[PDB]
């Protein structure tokens, strides 16, 4: 048995991949070989110091650069914002709401939903540091729903757009509603319905101090980012992306938190990709290095 075969087989095990016809697997896994070589040309350059960040195989393994990012594109967007007022406080060092104010990585799977779990993690980023209590919350109910609000459950969504939704309804939580990566029917319930919002604050687009004041002095906050296949095998690390901008934004993430390292400032970001990406999930990407990938250029955060 070779590396490769194993590398393989515990991918597909790791990954519950049963994939729909024989051939679709051996294609999936000559694509899984290709990208087992580019983490790796990737981690050379690593070990060498030329990159900050180490790639890893992760269930994106099986996947191509242009599957992954027509994935990242799928879910592209297609009164109650309020404007945000900057704290005009010294930036606190460093946030990491991770330990108090998320909730699970999860995965928005093959559903380009990313919109409605950039919400879900703002608005529990609030129930958590505004209530005192997190809820994880419902994409689904998010996906479900909202679609007169201009999203489109799994071809994308816009986080603002989700805010005014549950601002209308509200949200169940993700127990209640629990996800099912693919759009359906609205089975919103009112009455259990664990908050709505009074609004959403847009902060400055493109502007990092901003977004830092926003995370430190109100909680985890939704942002776009330009998403691109760099971010297909991250793994740990000072992500920093020489291929995304600012502007094609493509993918709901949030922000949960920022801090320097040796000097290095970064963001933390929770992503919707599993846990079995990145850092548990999170990763972090460079801070005050141009709004790298337009993480501060679409960012915002719900008033309870």
């Amino acid at each position: 048995k070779s590396l490769f075969q194993e590398q393989w087989s515990q991918f597909k095990l790791t990954h519950k991949k049963s994939y729909s016809s024989p051939i679709e697997e051996i294609r999936r896994q000559l694509i899984f070989k290709d990208n087992v070589a580019k983490i790796a040309e990737h981690n050379a350059k690593f070990e060498k110091g030329e990159v900050t960040y180490s790639k890893a195989m992760n269930q994106f393994g099986d996947m191509s650069k242009e599957e992954f990012l027509a994935y990242v594109n799928r879910g592209k967007a297609q009164n109650l914002r309020m404007p945000y007022v900057s704290s005009k406080k010294p930036l606190a060092a460093s946030v990491d709401w991770r330990s108090n104010a998320v909730s699970e990585v999860k995965d928005q799977g093959q559903c380009g939903s990313s919109w409605s779990f950039s919400t879900t993690g703002a608005v529990e980023g609030q129930l958590a540091l505004q209530r005192g209590r997190l809820t994880s919350l419902s994409e689904q109910n998010l996906i479900d729903c909202s679609s007169s609000y201009g999203n489109a459950g799994c071809d994308g969504g816009w986080m603002d757009s989700a805010f005014s939704y549950i601002h209308d309804y509200g949200i169940m939580s993700e127990s209640a509603y629990p996800y099912e990566a693919q759009g359906d029917y609205c089975r919103f319930d009112s009455s259990q319905s664990v908050t709505t919002l009074s609004g959403y604050y847009d902060l400055p687009s493109g502007d990092e101090n901003s977004l830092a004041d926003a995370v430190g002095q109100a909680g985890p906050v939704a942002v776009a980012i330009d998403a691109t296949d760099e971010l297909q095998f991250y793994s740990g690390g000072l992500f920093y992306d020489q291929t995304c901008n600012q502007s094609d934004l493509n993918h709901g993430v949030l922000v949960v938190g920022y801090g320097s390292d040796n000097g290095q400032d970064y963001w933390i970001l929770k992503n919707s990709w599993g846990s079995g990406w990145g850092e548990s999930g999170y990763w972090r990407q460079v801070r005050n290095y141009g709004n790298n990938c337009g993480i501060a250029t679409a960012a915002s955060y719900p008033a309870l």
